[PDB]
């Protein structure tokens, strides 16, 4: 009961934030109809948690050690868990911006703490293993459920949906606060002008990303807001040499295998993510499955993925990350050359779809493991915070790096085999056979940078004795 | 019965000239104790062979249209059966040259007949599919049995290993003379000066290739001999410009999907040449297998490779040769990328050899069947005699040149890791596990270089209609 109580105590908030993400998602298009914020606002309740989340990542790191990291999880996803009731009753359109910028900066504080609990409170061995794979289960979960729960009532309205959220964050408070012990370790003082820096900078430079197609490129308030970013970044790295208790120790990433690790989740998130959002957009806009029966359609991938990762705690005491990550992304590989090749419109579930799902839930259960082990291997517990938050960080930021060149893939061969840069709603169904087309072409650019991941996963070279052991 | 006679004939050159190779690879140590032809004349009687098999291999395609098909085929393999007695009975090194000079000039005349006469013979359908499945198969079971034979019975004398091709022979030429129908058509005129300079451009290139190494690539005698062949090829293509039936239609490689076909199977070539190498020193030098347990311990890729031929044979009819070569590559990829990490000397055979042995086998041949198929799909028979050609060139051609690359990465390695460049012979059992880590090391070179292979083939665009159909 102990062990069981922390391991998903300590995973709520990755269960939250990504069930949060997926519900935001497919409850986005009645927010229109209701609040009537129009396009421009389509993206600002989207933007606002993702601005201030990434934002404040790097403080929520150090802010573990200065105040204690169990406080830090309950205190974070205590504001979410709040946040998520004033976003279930906004009244316009400046509430459900202040609400979901509450959200990003409760789950900016407990995101990186969750990954540091993992850390610290099981002991390297067969207990860090098993937590590993629970912590990356819950992931995967939550964005299932959040399909399953958003696509069921959202018919009665949206509000409901983002209610749903109270019980679940409840009850990891509940567990959090009865399984998990504050460790009394000594205080160690903020750095308060690199922490201030550290926070203008990706704040700046995610709204001058966030803000550029609306406004444009080279409009003045783009690069202008990109011009503070890189102001920041310089200061902060000016202030960083001589800093006391850093935001961001850079001396520890010289180790030659802890670069080639944070650079691996780097785009493996960006493929992980350009893989969810173009799957995505295809399920609805393509086969037309709407979120209920896509969410009970990829329960599959939930059970799938449960037995890879539980494979892999097994064997990641005996096989190094760097076979396992090799061997769980050539599962992947083949799951996404088949869904490049016979995965037209209209074929039928179990054969077309049930396979891959599969076979590619296993292919990432087994790689995400390894990774998330090898991410934490060796630092300490006065590194531990920003090194988890540096993980999360790397994971998030790669997302729109890489899918931005995938999505103007789709854009550049949708015109080529003839189509329009509208919305789906009105289609020719010979332009919808194109951007058909278009999804499953860019595959195989998603699969030409999972083979770039895989490259620079053969520069790990951790041994199972330094991750896994002990 | 006729059919069955038919396939078996028309590739039974394949069967002699795979044989062959492997029996003079397994029979070479030993000739040197008994002729003393020394370590010069060591590769002679290898480049002797290689020497005139690539340089009368474009004349021996274009030679079938002006004397005929079946005649052709039974004048080369039986001028390679006699080679073969002269070259077992051979007094001295100045022999045992011209012996293997005049078995590659028989093997040239016949083995783009050979591939000529499954085009010409049987129809597009499922005639051809399987005649192609069974033309592929005898390469390997050639191969595998002159591992069998060569170790068997090289222990009495070397002499008998080449004597064992005459049975072979003769019983090939009994059955092509009476499974084979001369199909008389109007007999076409030769190229006289597009054939001579082709064949001295290509000798003379290869003859420069060999002797390079052991004269120096600078001493004159190689790049003037590399002028000879550039003055040739040029001269060569000045002349088939204004050619009547040309020794190479430049022309016909222009459909987009003919230079595509033909510049895989070019590299796909030099992919395979280069594992068999390297697979074949590995298992020589580090596991000390042997010739007759080497062989014997091949059997299961014979095996896996005919599971992989039937079942692409039926499947080419219904699948595009684009996802065929994709699937069986991407099976093969996996086989290297595990026996590039759990291929150590003294492992066992079942877990580490059979496994990676058998998928690997099964990923070939799968991939082999749609890249023959398409390499002659849709020519004529005008035309198929040089197309034929073509592709058995370079097929051979693209062996050195990658295996060249991947020489060169073991050789880096073993000195990084420590180690010497002369024989295995005098090892320190710390020079050896060096070694031993370096051809695993190039396996991943391998692995690279079949990437580059898929991605060339994503460019084919085939449909079964035209390779696999009526
Ligand atoms: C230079 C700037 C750095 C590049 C990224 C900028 C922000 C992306 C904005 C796009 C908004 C929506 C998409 C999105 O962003 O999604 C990925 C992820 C969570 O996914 P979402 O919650 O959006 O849900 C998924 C739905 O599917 C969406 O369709 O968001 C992020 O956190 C963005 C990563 C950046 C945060 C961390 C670092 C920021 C500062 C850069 C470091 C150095 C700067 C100093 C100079
Ligand atoms: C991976 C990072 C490793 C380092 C990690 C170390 C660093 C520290 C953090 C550790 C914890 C994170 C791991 C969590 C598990 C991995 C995430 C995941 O897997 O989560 C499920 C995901 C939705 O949840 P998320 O919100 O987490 O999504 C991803 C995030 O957004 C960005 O990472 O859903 C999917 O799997 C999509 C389906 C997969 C398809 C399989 C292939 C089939 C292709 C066929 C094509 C058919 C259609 C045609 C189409 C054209
Ligand atoms: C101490 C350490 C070191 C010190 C420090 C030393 C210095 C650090 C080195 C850093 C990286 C250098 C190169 C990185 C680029 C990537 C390599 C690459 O580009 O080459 C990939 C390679 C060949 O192919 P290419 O054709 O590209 O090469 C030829 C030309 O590029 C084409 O012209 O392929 C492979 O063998 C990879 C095998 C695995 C792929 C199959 C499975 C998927 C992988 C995992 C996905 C995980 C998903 C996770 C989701 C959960
Ligand atoms: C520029 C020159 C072109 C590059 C290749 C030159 C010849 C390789 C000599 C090396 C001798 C031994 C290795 C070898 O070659 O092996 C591959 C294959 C059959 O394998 P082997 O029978 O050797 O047995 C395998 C044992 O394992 C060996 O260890 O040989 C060949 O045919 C070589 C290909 C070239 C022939 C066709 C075209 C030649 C002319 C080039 C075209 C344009 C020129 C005009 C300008
Ligand atoms: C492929 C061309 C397609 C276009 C083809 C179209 C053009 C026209 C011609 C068509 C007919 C040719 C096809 C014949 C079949 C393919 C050849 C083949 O397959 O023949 C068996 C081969 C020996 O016969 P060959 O003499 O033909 O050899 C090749 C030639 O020399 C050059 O092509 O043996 C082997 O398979 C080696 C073992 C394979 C290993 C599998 C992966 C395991 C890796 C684990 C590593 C463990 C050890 C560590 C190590 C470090
Ligand atoms: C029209 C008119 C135009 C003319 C026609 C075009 C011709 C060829 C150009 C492109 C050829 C190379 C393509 C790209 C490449 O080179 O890359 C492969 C790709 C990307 O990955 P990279 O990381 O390399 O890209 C990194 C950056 O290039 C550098 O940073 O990967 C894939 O999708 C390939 C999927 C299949 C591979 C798995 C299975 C094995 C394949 C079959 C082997 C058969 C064995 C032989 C047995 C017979
Ligand atoms: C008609 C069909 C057969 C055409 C498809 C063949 C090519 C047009 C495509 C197929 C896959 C593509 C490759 C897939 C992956 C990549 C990796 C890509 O690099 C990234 O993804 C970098 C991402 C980043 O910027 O962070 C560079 C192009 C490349 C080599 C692509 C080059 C073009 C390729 C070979
Ligand atoms: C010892 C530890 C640290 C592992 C490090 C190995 C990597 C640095 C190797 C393994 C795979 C290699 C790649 C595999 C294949 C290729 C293709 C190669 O070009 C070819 O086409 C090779 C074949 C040829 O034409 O000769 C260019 C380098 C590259 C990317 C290699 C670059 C170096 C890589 C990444
Ligand atoms: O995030 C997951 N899907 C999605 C991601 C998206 C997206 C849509 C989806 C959907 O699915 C979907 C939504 C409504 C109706 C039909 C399908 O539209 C914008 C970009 O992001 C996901 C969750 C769990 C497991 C696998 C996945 Br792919
Ligand atoms: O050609 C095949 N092997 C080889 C190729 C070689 C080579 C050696 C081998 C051997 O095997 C071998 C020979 C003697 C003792 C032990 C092993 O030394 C020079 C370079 O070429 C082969 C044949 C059929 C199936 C698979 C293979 Br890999």
């Amino acid at each position: 009961r102990s062990f069981i109580a922390a391991v998903i105590a300590i995973g709520g908030m990755q269960l939250l934030a990504t069930m949060d993400s997926t519900v935001a998602i497919v409850a986005l298009p009645k927010i229109q109809n209701e609040l009537s914020l129009s396009d421009a606002g389509r993206s600002w309740v989207i933007t606002a948690y993702v601005l201030t989340f990434g934002g404040l990542m790097l403080l929520g790191g150090r802010l573990g050690d200065t105040i204690g990291r169990k406080r830090t999880f309950i205190v974070g996803v205590a504001l979410f868990t709040i946040s998520s009731v004033l976003c279930a009753v906004a009244w316009d359109e400046a509430t459900l911006v202040i609400a979901r910028l509450s959200q990003g900066v409760g789950s900016a504080i407990a995101s990186p703490t969750g990954l540091a609990l993992v850390a610290t409170t099981f002991r390297k061995g067969p207990a860090r293993n098993a937590a590993t794979a629970v912590f990356a289960a819950m992931t995967a979960i939550g964005s299932v459920m959040g399909l399953v729960v958003g696509g069921a009532l959202t018919e009665v309205s949206w509000r409901w949906a983002f209610l749903v959220n109270v019980p679940i964050g409840l009850v990891m408070i509940y567990l959090a606060r009865t399984a998990l012990r504050e460790t009394n370790k000594e205080r160690m003082k903020l750095d308060a002008t690199g922490a201030i820096l550290a926070t203008l900078a990706c704040t700046a430079a995610v709204f001058a990303f966030s803000i550029g197609p609306e406004k444009g490129w080279m409009s003045g308030i783009t690069i202008g807001s990109g011009l503070v970013a890189l102001a920041a970044a310089v200061a902060f790295v000016i202030v960083e040499r001589t800093a006391e208790n850093p935001v961001v120790p850079f001396h520890l990433f010289r180790d030659r295998n802890r670069l080639v690790t944070f650079s691996a989740i780097l785009l493996a998130g960006g493929v992980m993510f350009s893989l969810t959002v173009c799957i995505g957009l295809y399920v609805q806009d393509i086969l037309g499955y709407s979120a209920l029966r896509a969410g009970v359609g990829f329960i599959p991938f939930v059970i799938a993925m449960g037995i890879g990762l539980g494979v892999s705690s097994q064997l990641v005491s005996r096989f190094s990350p760097r076979v396992l990550t090799i061997g769980g992304g050539y599962l992947l590989f083949g799951a996404m050359l088949y869904g490049s090749f016979f995965m037209h419109r209209g074929v039928p579930y179990f054969p077309n779809l049930v396979m891959p799902i599969v076979v590619g839930g296993i292919g990432i259960g087994m790689a995400v493991v390894p990774l998330t082990l090898s991410a934490i291997a060796g630092v300490g517990f006065d590194q531990i915070g920003p090194v988890s938050a540096i993980a999360l960080m790397l994971q998030s930021l790669g997302g729109p790096l890489v899918l931005a060149v995938i999505q103007a893939v789709i854009t550049s061969r949708t015109l080529y085999l003839g189509g329009t840069t509208g919305p789906v709603k009105f289609m020719n169904d010979v332009q919808l056979a194109a951007l058909d087309h278009a999804y499953t072409y860019g595959l195989l650019w998603v699969a030409g940078a999972a083979i770039i991941v895989g490259g620079m996963a053969l520069f790990i070279g951790y041994t199972p004795q330094q991750v896994a052991h002990a």
